[PDB]
């Protein structure tokens, strides 16, 4: 499996409040977080706490990935809520998170998210959005109806997806998808080398205006 | 520093729902949990989740021990609440926990608890109860007003205590203190060898009736 990850502040925002992590050692899990300097702290806490929770508990709990991912996400949630106290006027910081946890065999991806960061799967020039955005509109802009850093955290969406060789998975913040249509994203995911695809996605988000922080993780199965 | 820990089912109860852990490698933290086979699972989850949270985050967070201990305890709380779902009719399991986290220097003890398990400090033949039991009566039997395994977890008491050479710390479940008065506990803590003191405390709890599971951790500073 090949994986590439890239974050970019984009062409308009002053700071990058997105964060990501790839388990480069074992390629088991992948995390993107879009914060809202409260946002930087929230996305960093989410990525670090989800990463550490998964590192610590993966051996013990990979047989129950939904419990593992819920507890990782709640560990992150609590950590953000504790920093909200004092802590100060970072009162309201929050972050999205999207996580892929691969099973040991590597052909099942547990997709977990809170917010409007996305997971997509690409296959043979067709792209599918896997996560459903936690926005009031997607519910049927708002924007967010759910984020990490709330005592009122009400939903952690988790679903498995089975994978085939040659599939790609994309974790992205909305800085990608507010600039690039899915049709455009799909073309860049067709680039064989995932490092080039990741860079091309970011570069295209910027070519198209880059109005937000943009983060991608591209995984080729 | 010398530490000894012992748990015993006692002379009446059928199973031991107490649990404990000593960081024998680095002597940084010590945990006793009294569960209420839901109780066994709750105390095991609390000890393991507090232990793992502290192992993972101690380097990063020992400079903010109250945040570290609150997040360790909430990690445990959440893990118990997730097993309550399904999980099944273990619906109501809960556990006390008492934790000592020593600072690096080893002469300050952060005492954290939920329930009616206790931390005591002994010095020069005098004993002091440090934690205040979360029972309705102590509030002014009930018994518990607080335990881990509640969505409604409302209190995690945490306080530091400074230590002198020759002090002893005792973590115990109420199986000790419902059989032995503090005057009696104090005498056994005067035993120089902490392994002998721990064994003597348990043995005395049983001599006096042993009506409950009894767990002690004895630390000589
Ligand atoms: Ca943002
Ligand atoms: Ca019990
Ligand atoms: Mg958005
Ligand atoms: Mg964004
Ligand atoms: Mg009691
Ligand atoms: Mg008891």
């Amino acid at each position: 499996m090949d994986v590439a990850g890239l974050t970019d502040c984009g062409l308009i925002r002053k700071s990058n409040q997105d964060a990501f992590y790839i388990d480069e050692k074992h390629q088991r899990f992948f995390i993107v977080a879009d914060g809202m300097a409260g946002g930087e702290e929230a996305s960093r806490l989410a990525v670090d706490h989800i990463r550490q929770y998964l590192e610590t508990h993966l051996e013990d709990l990979q047989h129950d990935p939904v419990t593992l991912l819920r507890q990782a996400f709640l560990a992150a949630n609590h950590a953000i809520v504790e920093q909200q106290r004092q802590n100060s006027a970072r009162a309201d910081m929050g972050t999205t998170a999207v996580v892929i946890l691969l099973d040991e065999k590597g052909d099942r991806a547990w997709c977990a998210h809170v917010g409007d960061s996305r997971i997509y799967r690409w296959r043979k020039d067709q792209l599918q959005q896997i996560t459903s955005d936690h926005t009031w509109i997607a519910q049927a802009r708002h924007v967010l109806s759910q984020c990490l850093g709330r005592e009122d955290l009400s939903q952690i969406d988790i679903q498995p997806i089975d994978l085939e060789p040659g599939d790609r998975l994309l974790l992205c913040s909305d800085g990608l998808t507010e600039e690039l249509t899915d049709d455009v994203i799909s073309i860049y995911l067709s680039e064989p080398n995932v490092q080039k695809a990741a860079a091309a996605l970011v570069d295209a988000a910027k070519t198209h205006g880059g109005r937000d922080n943009v983060t991608v993780v591209v995984i080729s199965v």
